[PDB]
């Protein structure tokens, strides 16, 4: 009933995406980024993160990395599934992405899962070890939803990242554009 309700939630979001993110225009595309960055900001305001990095990768993938606690990976009673899987299968960003990957650094372990249109492609797996904590989310916006454009605008991302850092002082937020490997741009904000 848990995983059935998951699938029904994905179908709902993909049927009426603008009801979830405002629009499927360039504005909605950028809202995907905001949805993930907002989660990282909450983790900083909880006392647990102080560095957020947004990268526009080749072919307009987005990677958001924070140094928070890591999304938890313990098995839930509610679902019988790892908590990160529950959190990401109920994510609007995930449902509206053709592909999304998560890497969690927690318990000195690196955990990975990948999804397509919100559906897990394999069970969460341990892939390596670490001495850090935090979460990496990489996603590619689904062009079946974002039918006008899937190309991000650096200046749009930059303006709002700068605003976020000014508003949440002490958080270092970095934007980087790696789309053109020959000319990489990076802006790094850190107020007080």
């Amino acid at each position: 009933a848990g995983q059935i309700q998951v699938l029904e939630g994905l179908e709902a979001v993909r049927k009426r995406p603008g009801m979830y993110i405002g629009s499927t225009s360039e504005r909605g595309l950028h809202h995907l980024v905001w949805e993930i960055v907002d989660n990282s900001i909450d983790e900083a305001l909880a006392g647990y993160a102080n560095q957020i990095e947004v990268v526009i990768e080749k072919d307009n993938w987005i990677k958001v990395t924070d140094n928070g606690r890591g999304i938890p990976v313990d098995i839930q009673e509610k679902m019988g599934r790892p908590a990160v899987e529950v959190i990401l299968t109920s994510s609007v960003v995930n449902a509206l992405s053709q592909d999304l990957e998560v890497y969690v650094h927690r318990n000195e372990t690196i955990y990975h899962q990948a999804y397509k249109k919100g559906v897990p492609q394999f069970d969460l797996k341990e892939v390596g070890t670490t001495d850090k904590t935090g979460t990496v989310i990489r996603f590619k916006a689904d062009g079946e939803i974002f039918t006008e454009t899937t190309v991000y605008n650096y200046e749009t991302l930059q303006q709002r990242i700068r605003e976020l850092a000014f508003l949440n002082k002490g958080i270092q937020i970095t934007l980087r554009d790696e789309r053109d490997e020959e000319n990489v741009r990076e802006d790094s904000y850190h107020y007080e």
